């Protein structure tokens, strides 16, 4: 059930298909909070060539924008690069597949750097145990509790 | 004199402007040989916003084509990421700003990897003095002498 | 039912979803041969801001590659840009929403340039009728009736 | 001395080079003036494989940003495309290669569109004369003098 890109042992053509922001976590607050960069509605992922797409929404000025970014994979285990509000590099932390999925992503622009960790899941909603166990890997990568917020809440531009 | 992206020290905006092919080395050869995606001539380099420029030229069936890639800053000390014949990682190995440049490159495509050094010169040919020193790190780096191809004595479309 | 980019009735946001390759015509016969940079299996378009986004399969050498290209609108009528073997420029010629979607396609790559034009259906095959009105259409675009193929005979990725 | 890629007798490869922004015109102000995306010093231009690539400085909140952008050749005559603040096209209006260029960009974003005129000098500024055929090509074009802003008396990043 669980793999992972880090772990060497994923096996991301599973990652295939529809996926919905559930819970965006970051230190650098801003970002994830309403009109962040970071604070993304996903919709759907493709698996490319040497690469994943991501189709994804986001509320620029009150107005749902429809957007499209490709990641690719870089040399570096589990690393893709993706150019977006700076240089970003992430990997996938944790995925059991039919159900969630756990990003983990460093950003870099102008000199600084900030950590962002995102729960995708397959449906609108997770189990609150999902949410949990998502809860302590940001608390795991220095992440508090104060700035995991929860999306499903609020509106994801549906 | 030197400095190093890795070593954490360069000043980056002193490489701003023209370089050309001195020695291209890896031990997949057939890379850097005649028809090689990696036997590029290059020919100036621009410094940007979290980026770098690469205006080169490339022999494209006995055609020289000229290109431009931009190579965008990550957030792991002095790493660069560039899309081209797969995903590309590669450091500023050495440089002493008005003469040579080594860069050092990673490749990655369809699940395999390879290994690229590159010697710039702010002009035409070099040193045989900065041509060993740079055979030596080849060889520090698992490419054979016999992998290393000094592209002074041929075309560089020029 | 029919629209169209050019008559500039239509209503690009319902050509959201799945798309298959139908038939493609072009006069320069060698682009939508077998190993013709144009001739591309189509799989879904996405409707994006300000621009459409393309994934489709491509068989190099034996194997079919996955990608995905982005297409920008221009400030004339209809018209759509994407770099792709060369600088394009294509029109939504006639559509019907849920079944086909006729496209025009003129390129452009070092001095020379070539008309190409395609149907594409929601399903993997398309009334008879549906490609005469096309055949029709390519004869009206100067395309021959011997530079029309019909993919649906073919593998198409599948 | 004088070519044109609308009329059709242009050399572009003669572009090559360094180049300034002198005077920028507009009827949509807003966009020509402080903190206007359009409102780009220009540094060199350099010609590509079907395309140009444009290096040039843009103020962004009193900090001036390095960038750098590539135009397609498209297969209309003289027409060029390029993603930027929208889907541009332009052509070269008028130049005499060593002194000037003029340049004519039509832009489109979210339903809307507007017209943008520039001249480039190989000089830091250029002959009063030079501006002049400007300024009356703009009204040519229903760009108002009010509107047309010359730049050499403002801070250019330089």
């Amino acid at each position: 059930e669980e793999a992972s890109s880090t772990r060497g042992n994923l096996d991301v053509a599973k990652l295939n298909g529809d996926w919905f922001s559930i819970v965006v976590a970051s230190n650098k607050r801003e970002k994830i909070e309403e009109n962040g960069s970071m604070r993304v509605f996903m919709q759907h992922i493709d698996v490319l060539e040497n690469s994943l797409g991501f189709k994804f929404r986001i509320k620029e000025n009150g107005e749902c924008r429809e957007l499209y970014l490709v990641a690719y994979k870089t040399p570096e285990d589990g690393e893709y690069f993706v150019e977006y509000d700076g240089g970003n590099t992430f990997t996938i932390l944790k995925t059991d597949y039919d159900r969630y999925v756990m990003f983990h992503l460093i950003n870099f622009k102008n000199g600084e750097t900030f950590q962002l960790m995102v729960l995708y899941g397959r449906t609108k909603d997770l189990s609150s145990d999902i949410k949990e166990k998502f809860a302590k890997l940001c608390e795991a990568h220095g992440i508090t509790r104060d700035n995991i917020i929860d999306l499903t809440k609020t509106d994801r531009c549906l």
